[PDB]
């Protein structure tokens, strides 16, 4: 609706401003490049990969039609990461870290 903008503005300018000030979000900020990394399966098992670069230039670009589209997309950020990887892998609870204060930010969000 009309507080559309007003969502998207803060999953921008709070939510993905504090996720990546968080000392965890490096190995989440660019895609994995499965190259250099030696991860011959992960675009095999990722067929949906997302990053936080990813995110924050559909932000900037005004890719998402609805701030739902951009919390999908942070959504199967962690959801991947929990996939390709074992319970207790240290990747994984980096992301645990960063999806727990995700989800902090989000229950702040404004009901303009």
């Amino acid at each position: 609706g009309a507080a559309s903008t007003n969502q998207l503005q803060y999953l921008q300018k709070v939510v993905l401003k504090d996720l990546w000030k968080h000392s965890f979000s490096w190995p989440f900020q660019r895609p994995v490049d499965a190259v250099k990394l030696q991860l011959p399966d992960y675009y095999t098992i990722i067929k949906n990969p997302m990053d936080l670069n990813t995110i924050k230039k559909r932000l900037e670009n005004k890719y998402y039609a609805k701030a739902s589209e951009c919390i999908e997309d942070f959504n199967t950020m962690f959801s991947n990461c929990y996939l390709y990887n074992k319970p207790g892998d240290d990747i994984v609870l980096m992301a645990q870290a960063l999806e727990k204060l995700f989800m902090q930010k989000l229950s702040q969000m404004p009901q303009e």
